[PDB]
């Protein structure tokens, strides 16, 4: 709503929102992710991340090498625009993020870094008015 949103996360590995629009009177977007499935984080954990979708595969290859007490998310990876915690069934967590990080006509990725899901749970981020 206004200046935020909300996606869903479930047990099979999907988000139901493909896109996300940041209005552009926004100055700060805050999206809660909430994990609606019931699989343990050890599972089926997910959180969210957002890129440029050029760094898309670097991201996900580091941050799933970085481990599940840095949320899959390479530490300090200055591609990172923002990221949630990665969470498990029932949980849900929040990120707000400066929207002057983004610049209008670009597409950005968001996806989930834990293991084996950033080829399948993914979607575009676009500012607009
Ligand atoms: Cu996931």
């Amino acid at each position: 709503a206004q200046c935020e949103a909300t996606i869903e996360s479930n047990d099979a590995m999907q988000y139901n929102l493909k896109e996300m629009v940041v209005d552009k009177s926004c100055k700060q977007f805050t999206v809660h992710l909430k994990h609606v499935g019931k699989m343990a984080k050890v599972a089926m954990g997910h959180n969210w991340v957002l890129t440029k979708e050029a760094d898309k595969q670097g991201v996900a290859t580091d941050g799933m090498n970085a481990g599940l007490a840095q949320d899959y998310v390479k530490a300090g990876d200055t591609r990172v625009i923002a990221h949630t915690k990665v969470i498990g069934g029932g949980e849900s967590d929040s990120v707000t993020f400066d929207v002057s990080k983004l610049t209008p006509g670009e597409a950005y990725a968001y996806f989930c870094s834990f293991p084996g899901h950033w080829a399948m749970q993914k979607g575009t981020l676009k500012l607009s008015n």
